[PDB]
């Protein structure tokens, strides 16, 4: 299928330069097609960044809703981890993505509905965790998940890119788990 | 002074329309002097948006100095404060060159020194925390500080920029502190 050889090929050349150096038909000859070819499937590189990204970020939503249908420390581990290995093997296209932002509209909604949906369902289980008595009442819980998925976009995406500062991808887990218990948990 | 002028029209330009869409017959217009006289001072627009970055984050770093030179919770706070008030008082600048690093070397290379020596600021206090009984040894404290710092620019960041999702800015340092506290204070 030539659509996916695009999108395969867009993948591999993510590794190595960023989107502003990679051209149509740098696509299209890694395709196997030519341009005029490549313009029915796409009508730009910036749309298969987009379909990249929203494949990526359906993978991960398709894992959480997974985990959601089915100790606390574990609980909030497994979940955390689910945004550490998904993006964590696309990180070209999570680069990508995130620089993408500043520019597009549709990849920063694409962005922006997956975080809500997220930060919503991290909402609901630290208020279920107060119903049940295992967590205190203390900063609202949507502001709570607010901070906190922030943190882990931020702190996933810079240990991926190597960025510095950044934790080291080994620790960052542990890290964020951390922060995450002793916010939700603690006093 | 015309350097400063440029400067001054530079950031009131910004609140309105990204870089993109300002041009060097913009800033010389504003700045009342020729398109020549403006290249005298600055190489590009680019170039005046690196020198307004560098005054915000020299301002931030002089007030976290001069908090360093002077409750628990009281003292967090009061220094998470300083990047609140003083990104929050340049808020398009702040969102400015936040994008131009992305494209910028020397952005992303004077955000990532102030980043680098206020992580490792808080690691050290973190560690006299831990060194007079007062905090647990948990974490790594420079792994701590990191995720916490890079918590805060992004947190604080979509607080500014009104991005969705986003902690209001009214409770925005509320919502930081409890994080900060409980997660380095918390066993
Ligand atoms: C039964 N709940 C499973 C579960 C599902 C999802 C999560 N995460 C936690 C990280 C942010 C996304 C939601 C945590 C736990
Ligand atoms: C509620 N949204 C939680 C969330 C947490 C982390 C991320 N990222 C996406 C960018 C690469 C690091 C992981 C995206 C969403
Ligand atoms: C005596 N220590 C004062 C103080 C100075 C700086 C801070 N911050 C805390 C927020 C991150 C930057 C460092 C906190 C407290
Ligand atoms: C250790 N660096 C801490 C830090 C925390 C916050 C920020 N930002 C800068 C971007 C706007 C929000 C505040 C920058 C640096």
């Amino acid at each position: 299928d030539r659509e996916l050889a695009i999108l395969a090929t867009a993948e591999n050349l993510l590794e190595d330069r960023p989107l502003a150096d990679i051209s149509v038909d740098d696509l299209a000859k890694g395709a196997g097609i030519s341009r005029p070819t490549f313009y029915f499937y796409f009508p730009s590189k910036e749309a298969v960044l987009l379909t990249l990204l929203d494949r990526v970020v359906n993978q991960a939503d398709m894992a959480l809703q997974t985990l959601a249908e089915n100790d606390r420390e574990n609980m909030w581990r497994t979940g955390i981890n689910v945004f550490f290995e998904t993006f964590g093997s696309h990180k070209a296209v999570t680069r990508a993505g995130q620089a993408a932002r500043a520019t597009s509209v549709e990849v920063a909604e694409l962005w922006s509905t997956f975080m809500q949906k997220w930060i919503a369902y991290t909402a609901a289980v630290i208020d279920a965790e107060r119903d049940r008595g295992a967590a205190p009442r203390t900063l609202p819980a949507h502001e709570l998940a607010t901070a906190l998925n922030l943190m882990n976009e931020r702190t996933l995406f810079a240990s991926f890119a190597g960025e510095q500062p950044s934790v080291p991808e080994a620790r960052v887990l542990d890290t964020l788990v951390h922060i995450w218990v002793t916010s939700i948990y603690g006093e």
